């Protein structure tokens, strides 16, 4: 039943605007979010040489995928709310404040018109398409361009992140270029940074590209 | 009468104000959303290389037509409703998330000021000029260029999509370009993506025009 | 000027507030809105040639005259409401959805930041600068532009337009620019597109400038 | 106190809340406003010369001052509310409708996220920076630009200019660049355009800068 | 407990919420707020020569550190409320206007998206990502560019701004570039304007690079 969905997502996100959405998702025990993370290539836009230097913008087009488990959107699906799943705007739900930190601009751009789905879990999917500004080597016909994201606010013990379905690498299930790839790596590690004291997760990403 | 005229669309909309425009637009049973979809070129902004390789950036103004049944909206035209449709902002319903997946930017845009129209029989009718970026291939003096429409977040299940009329290629009603159209051809797929397991519609259209 | 003043916009608006602005602007029977739009050029900010053909696009700065009768409007210039007219924000009334059909872009682009006036019987003026971008034909020293506006979801049954002053071209009250006006010539016709059955009022204009 | 200035601030701007910000600041009826207006040049962003001819765009940054009475604005400095000024921000007040009319684009930029300060008397004093573009002829390694500003719909009896501290031409107390200025003059206008009864006043700026 | 943070949260900004977050964050006698202000280059977007002169528009990519004491914002961390800070929105609360005064733009652009932190005493530490556009001396192989940073409305005896850890330099904790830095030095002044009576605090930054 249509009006049913609709009142279960109300009933859902009540809580949200009571409450607000800042603040890690849990109402209880506060504990430790876990963020799946994928960056799924698309396009090469550009790779602009900056000056007549060996460093040049590449700017990217790519999907990325997220989930996360938010306890406070978990819902019973026993009638009349017999519903699997329910699709939500990130922008009335708590989102991972996942940034690419070394963003030539403020912050790669995400589509937050995109829709999240949300399962009777809790379980959480969000995957907004992307545009990725980073500054690369360009050297010997090769382009090489790196993408850190992290948490911007949150230590390893609010919100850890993992790659999905363990692939440390950029995925190429949207690819749509003809570019060869020549190095497509990535890892995960906890950063301690100077103006701060605990560790951050980063997932830092090495693409390779030939230059045209 | 003009008051009745305004009353008929704030007592339609009521369910959305209150409920939001999320979730499929059914009060009763959850059907399937049958969208017919029309791309009518109407220019070519530009088309500019990549790098110095055989790719390209083509930037295309176009109308996207668009139709679906919303029996959200549905009224019996007896006065003193008896009115055949209303004009209603394309904000304040549900809309299909249809993305031109393959964008060189987050998405294409629409111009969402642009009033849809529904008709008693919950038939909505949207016309937006659009403005589509992607990726072309330009060799031998013919640009080829591909677009990839699609639900986002619904499967073919709860959002299906035709061609409008069911003519399978890029539309020429609207177009005022001084171009030669070499190839204009497009399929409807089912398909199934690696991230997630249910088929999603899309629209694929494959455009050539002569190179100036 | 004053606090009646603005309680009598108040009271103007509170239809609109209550009702939405969607929907010709008629109290009692639904007539037909009669339009006179001017379009006055002031400046070129650029004519770009496309690729390396015969084409451009001209982009020009203008002031776009809308004048309209909206019934809702009206009030008997009496004490204390006794203001022969006030100035109210287009973005709380409703307004022409009078759009260039042509546009390079999504649309011509309307500063709405700028007040219309509203007369005591309901006859509105709007004055909004524009900025339009469209595509032109560069040959021989000549650079031809045309300029197509209409409504973009009502019939001419619904909303007509009109020449301003029954001046049948561009108006070069306000231009302040160097450029040869070589050619400068409009038309008013009622259209019948591809898609829709109802003749749609379109004002078209032919514009050739000296090349610089 | 600091939640008394909070409570100040909620008094005063009541008013505006529950009426609108539209209609000269009078509290209440008969009134002209006095805008007391500064143009401080603060550096060239770029000339770019247009096509191939005489004419370039010039996008200069600068710092425009603004000042006039609000006598919704007023208050008696006494205890609990004896603050001689308060900070507001200038889109929860009215503000002057003063635009670059020959503006390449839909009108010069302001910063409207700076504050404005309000004196008890109602004198409020804006200074936000802000950014010009307009047409400039460049000739001889000279490049001239013109800059005219007026309220939009108010007309001289209504809201009056003056150039701030009675210096009639573009102020360089934020000047930081390194051009040499050839032409720096202004002057107060007041103007009946075809297209409208009223007189209104303009203030039209001349600068030349020695070219790069 | 998740849900008692989040109340907190909601009581801290209860004041925000009803008063506004206009005026000095002052739960009772209004003092002077001291900022503490950091500036960490990261990397350069680009220099581009303007015109044909000396001088170039620089663009950069920073993170602005940012740190002060809100008394609205205090609590005591006893049970159950033991929390040693939160998460908090910068546009929930009243932040510094403090923007770059030699900004080519409006001002440099912070990310606003991005969570201050505050401490149970009050204190607010923000570490948003920033974008600074500025005019550059490139002569010799050298490019100089000066940043200067200001409270636009607070004078000094309202909002004090000192170095971060009393670095008077950019800071290089965040420093991800190829180019080689040959002057970095910062200093404060206090600054009395033509325009303006009161004495305002500036940190001038120099920053010298060696071009590419
Ligand atoms: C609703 O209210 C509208 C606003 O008042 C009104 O619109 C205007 O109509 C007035 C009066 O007709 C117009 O003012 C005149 O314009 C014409 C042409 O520019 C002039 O010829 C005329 O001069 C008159 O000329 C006479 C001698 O030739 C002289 O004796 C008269 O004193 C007078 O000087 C006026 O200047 C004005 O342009 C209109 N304004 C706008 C904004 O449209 C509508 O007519 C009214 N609607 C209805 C249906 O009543
Ligand atoms: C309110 O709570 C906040 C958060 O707990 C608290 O701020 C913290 O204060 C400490 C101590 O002042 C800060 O620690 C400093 O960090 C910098 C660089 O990391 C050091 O340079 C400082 O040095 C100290 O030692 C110096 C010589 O070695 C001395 O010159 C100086 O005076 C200091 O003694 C010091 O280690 C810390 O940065 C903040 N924490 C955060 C995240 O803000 C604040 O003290 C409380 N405010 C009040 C008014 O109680
Ligand atoms: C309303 O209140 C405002 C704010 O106090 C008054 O404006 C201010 O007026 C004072 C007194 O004239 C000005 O001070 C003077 O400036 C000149 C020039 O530097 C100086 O030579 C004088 O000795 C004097 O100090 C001040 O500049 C001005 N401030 C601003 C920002 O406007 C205003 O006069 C009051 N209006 C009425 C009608 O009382
Ligand atoms: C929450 O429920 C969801 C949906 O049923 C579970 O997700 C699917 O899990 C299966 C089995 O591992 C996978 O094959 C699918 O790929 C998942 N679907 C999607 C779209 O994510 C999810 O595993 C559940 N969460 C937990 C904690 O079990
Ligand atoms: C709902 O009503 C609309 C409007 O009457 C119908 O659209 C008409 O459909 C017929 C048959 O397809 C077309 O020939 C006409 O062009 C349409 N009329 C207009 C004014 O556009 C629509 O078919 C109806 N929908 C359903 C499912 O019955
Ligand atoms: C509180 C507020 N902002 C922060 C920003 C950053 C960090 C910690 C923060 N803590 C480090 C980790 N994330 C980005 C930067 C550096
Ligand atoms: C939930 C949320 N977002 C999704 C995005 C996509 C898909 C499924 C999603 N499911 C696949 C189908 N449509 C676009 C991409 C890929
Ligand atoms: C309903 C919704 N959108 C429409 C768009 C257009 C038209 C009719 C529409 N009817 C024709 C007339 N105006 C522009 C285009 C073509
Ligand atoms: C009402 C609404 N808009 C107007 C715009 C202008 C004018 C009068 C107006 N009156 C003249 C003065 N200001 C700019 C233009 C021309
Ligand atoms: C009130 C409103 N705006 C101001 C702008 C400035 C100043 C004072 C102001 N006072 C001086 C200090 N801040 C920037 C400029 C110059």
């Amino acid at each position: 039943n249509g009006l049913m969905a609709k009142r279960l997502r109300r009933e859902l996100l009540n809580t949200y605007e009571q409450l607000g959405k800042s603040g890690l998702p849990f109402l209880d025990d506060i504990g430790k979010v876990d963020v799946k993370f994928g960056l799924s290539l698309q396009l090469l836009k550009s790779i602009e040489q900056r000056g007549m230097g060996f460093n040049s913008i590449g700017t990217f087009k790519a999907i990325v995928k997220l989930s996360w488990v938010d306890t406070i959107l978990r819902w019973d699906p026993e009638p009349p709310f017999d519903f699997q799943k329910i699709e939500i705007s990130p922008d009335e739900i708590w989102t991972p404040d996942i940034k690419l930190f070394n963003s030539v601009d403020l912050d790669m751009t995400l589509d937050r018109t995109t829709q999240a789905i949300v399962f009777s879990n809790g379980t959480v999917l969000w995957i907004p398409p992307a545009v990725l500004k980073v500054l690369c080597v360009s050297q010997d016909d090769v382009d090489s361009c790196h993408f850190q994201f992290g948490s911007w606010v949150y230590s390893v013990d609010e919100v850890d992140i993992h790659f999905m379905d363990d692939k440390a690498e950029v995925l190429l299930d949207f690819y749509q270029d003809s570019l060869e790839i020549l190095e497509n790596s990535a890892q995960r590690q906890e950063v301690v940074y100077p103006c701060c004291e605990s560790a951050y997760v980063e997932m830092k990403y090495l693409l390779a590209l030939r230059s045209e």
